[PDB]
């Protein structure tokens, strides 16, 4: 740790405090995460992430393990998608910039998923932006290393808002499709300026999903009634049209979102396929003017 001096607090993340810090030797400015005190499988798991390098994944620079505490050192970015969404509230993010962010995050997912690494906890707070019009996913692979707790070290409630229905229904093994579901939620959120499914307990989360997308049944999702927390007594809601959910998103956009929000994870579009969707035929890379 003595190689770093703490510049400021920039978050109470899932596992510990996140600091902007400076490398007292090499001068570099980095994001420094302290991990809630570690077992050997986690060290091996984290270490494999050092190799998982992509322009849309926040680079893991180092892992520091002393007095049985754990520190991850990351590439620093100045701003997350929530702040930027708040900043953009009066007009919303321009659609060309939403499309470019979606397109880059998809490339990031397609890379990690090709290597069988999933995120499991995408949310606007771990989607970080720079002044060059780039966006990057923070904390990829950490939920498998450390688990995803109900509360953070600070007792902050972990959001359910972006959690896929299979996880909420008690599936033991979930796939890369859980990441596509969350990105789809965040897509809808950029377009509407409101969270799609802002649930405030597990059953409120499912019920909000069900209200918008129809209660899932053996027709839309073969095998669902056999899932661990599925109950035959769930209220039976009818699906709404996506024209009602995400105006004024266009037809290609609504088509893409639909396939990212399929109930059956086997049927939900992959990141790779998503990148080929007609929604991206006219994609570009705008710069946001950012206030840092
Ligand atoms: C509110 S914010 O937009 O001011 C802000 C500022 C800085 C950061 N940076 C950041 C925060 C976290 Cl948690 N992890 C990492 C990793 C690389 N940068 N970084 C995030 C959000």
């Amino acid at each position: 740790m003595e190689n770093f001096q703490k510049v400021e607090k920039i978050g109470e993340g899932t596992y510990g405090v996140v600091y902007k810090a400076r490398n007292k030797l090499t001068g570099e400015v980095v994001a420094l995460k302290k991990i809630r005190l570690v077992p050997s499988t986690a060290i091996r798991e984290i270490s494999l992430l050092k190799e998982l390098n992509h322009p849309n994944i926040v680079k893991l620079l180092d892992v520091i393990h002393t007095e049985n505490k754990l520190y991850l050192v990351f590439e620093f970015l100045h701003q997350d998608l929530k702040k930027f969404m708040d900043a953009s509230a009066l007009t919303g993010i321009p659609l060309p910039l939403i499309k470019s962010y979606l397109f880059q995050l998809l490339q990031g997912l397609a890379f990690c998923h090709s290597h069988r690494v999933l995120h499991r906890d995408l949310k606007p707070q771990n989607l970080l932006i720079n002044t060059e019009g780039a966006i990057k996913l923070a904390d990829f692979g950490l939920a498998r290393a450390f688990g995803v707790p109900v509360r953070t070290y600070t007792h902050e409630v972990v959001t359910l808002w972006y959690r896929a229905p299979e996880i909420l229904l008690g599936c033991k093994y979930y796939s890369t499709a859980v990441d596509i579901w969350s990105l789809g939620c965040i897509f809808a959120e950029m377009v509407t300026r409101r969270a799609l499914f802002p649930g405030d307990s597990e059953i409120d989360q499912l019920f909000r999903i069900f209200r918008t997308l129809g209660t899932p049944d053996e027709v839309v999702w073969p095998g669902v009634t056999s899932m661990p927390d599925y109950k035959p007594s769930f209220p039976k809601w009818a699906r709404q049209d996506f024209s009602k959910v995400v105006p004024p998103l266009d037809e290609d956009g609504r088509s893409l979102l639909s396939q990212m929000l399929h109930y059956d994870p086997n049927k939900r579009i992959s990141a790779k396929a998503a990148l080929a969707h007609p929604f991206f035929q006219d994609v570009t890379k705008p710069v946001p003017h950012l206030r840092l």
